[PDB]
This record gives structure tokens, sequence and C-alpha cells, in this order.
């Protein structure tokens, strides 16, 4: 499908479990990989991955250090550990680490986003959903400056308009969209230009 390997990175907090479920449902097996950092306790992240796996078409799992980031899969950061995107040669991979909390969170959305900006550059779409605080804002600005398309959930549809608000205020958001249009927008933009093989 795409001439280059692309991926989507999502960050969320309060209200995020229902928001993430809404965004992932429409994706078929041919979809690009999705890497997500959801604020929640350890253990809960394993349960959330399983819950989503039962409802979605794509495979959803709690991320493991060193596994390859595959298309048609969604990776959830493990609670109390940071998740980053990394690259071993030709393959994108998950990197799990126990570094200090960032913005009082571990996993941290900023930690995820900064790593996607470094390794995927413009070959990624960053999405920030409903949540409290500023975790993710600086990371999204890094993605935006690296050329990635960035999307923030709008005020009307958010449970808590903190995370997206902060992201917008930092100047790192390409567009603000309603929750019902996020999957459509991230997928259209990730495949635009010359992305599709013809």
């Amino acid at each position: 499908l795409l001439s280059s390997e692309k991926l989507i990175a999502i960050g969320a907090s309060t209200g995020g479990t229902e928001a993430i479920r809404h965004v992932l449902q429409p994706l078929p097996l041919s979809s690009p990989a999705v890497i997500i950092t959801q604020h929640m306790p350890p253990g809960f992240t394993r349960s959330f991955a399983e819950r989503l796996n039962k409802l979605c078409q794509i495979s959803v799992k709690e991320a493991e250090d060193g596994e390859r980031v595959l298309p048609g899969h969604a990776y959830i950061a493990p609670g109390d550990k940071h998740m980053e995107l990394a690259r071993s040669g030709a393959n994108y991979q998950i990197k799990i680490h126990d570094g200090p909390p960032v913005n009082r969170h571990r996993p941290s959305v900023d930690v995820l986003f900064h790593s996607v900006a470094k390794h995927a550059g413009r070959n990624a779409v960053g999405v920030i959903l409903t949540g409290m605080g500023n975790d993710g804002a600086a990371g999204m600005l890094a993605m935006y400056q690296a050329g990635a398309w960035t999307i923030a959930q709008n005020e009307a549809s958010c449970v808590v308009f903190g995370m997206p608000r902060e992201a917008i205020n930092m100047g790192g958001v390409s567009e603000v969209v309603d929750l019902s249009q996020v999957s459509q927008q991230m997928l259209a933009k990730i495949s635009a230009g010359q992305a599709i093989r013809i």
C-alpha cells in the first residue's frame, strides 16, 4: 500500500479509554502501526490492551521491549514504564525503559512523541486526545517541527480539554478535529501525497 513505512502515535489521559476505542475500531488489518501512551496504572494497561483486542480488527497488545512495530497492530505502553519508538537497522521497534517520570507521568506522552519525532520524522502522524495536564505538548511540537502531521482532539468532544489545549497553545498542532473525525483524518493524511504505491 504505502511506498514508505508509516505509523501513528497517540497520547491520552482522562476519558482516553473510550476515545482510543472509538479511533481504533474502524481500522482493518492493512492499517499502519499504532503506538499509544495512555495514562493509567501498571496492570490496567494489560487489561485495556485485552479489552480493545476483543473489539478491534487489528491486534492490540501491551508493548514489549524489542518487538518489531508491525502494521495491523496497536501497542499500549506498559504502566509505570516509558515507551519509545526505536530503530534497529531496517525495523522499527519498541523500547521500554525505567527512566524518571516526565511531567509526573510514566509512561509519558512526551517521551513517546519525542522518540517518534527523532525516528519517524515526517513518516508519522501524532494524535493527542482528551486528558488532564501538559504531558505530550512539547513532544507534539517536536513532531510538528520534524514535519509530521499533528492532530488534537477538539473541545466539544473532549472529557477533559487539558492535554489537547496545551498542545495547541504550544504551537505544535496542524489541525484540531472532533473525535468522530480523527481516524479518518490521521489515515487520510498518513497516506496523502505520494505515499500510496501506484
